């Protein structure tokens, strides 16, 4: 069958929203009212991969864009990028591993671990207007916890 997808927004546990802030750039900032309506709308696809009760493999595409969050080595480090794909082939159930996040539910929050890079997480900074990034630590200054909002 097709791949199943849900539209959603994410907010970090400090309640910062995500917005595309330039060519293939995602930043996190405090938003409310008119400024929130520009927040990134993910198409979260439920993809092939190792699965458990609280650990669900997903891809995070941008709604109606041929753009996916992906995890790749850059200058020899696991990094988060926005990667373009052939819009005739995506989304698909068997997404390449760089596009796969383990969505992990712990204490009413979500973490997104890279499937490709174990123990590397979608992260935000405490400061406003900084990039969303792949972070290799938790319980530091970096935020690795999120909430999801379902969108029509
Ligand atoms: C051409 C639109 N570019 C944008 O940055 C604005 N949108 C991006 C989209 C993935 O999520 C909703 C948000 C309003």
């Amino acid at each position: 069958a097709p791949v199943r997808s849900l539209n959603c927004t994410l907010r970090d546990s400090q309640q910062k929203s995500l917005v595309m802030s330039g060519p293939y750039e995602l930043k996190a900032l405090h938003l409310q009212g008119q400024d929130m309506e520009q927040q990134v709308v993910f198409s979260m696809s439920f993809v092939q991969g190792e699965e458990s009760n609280d650990k669900i493999p997903v891809a995070l595409g941008l709604k109606e864009k041929n753009l996916y969050l992906s995890c790749v080595l850059k200058d020899d480090k696991p990094t988060l990028q926005l990667e373009s794909v052939d819009p005739k082939n995506y989304p698909k159930k068997k997404m390449e591993k760089r596009f796969v996040f383990n969505k992990i539910e712990i204490n009413n929050k979500l973490e997104f671990e890279s499937a490709q890079f174990p123990n590397w997480y979608i992260s935000t900074s405490q400061a406003e207007n900084m990039p969303v990034f792949l972070g290799g630590t938790k319980g530091g200054q970096d935020i690795t916890d999120f909430t999801m909002q379902f969108v029509s």
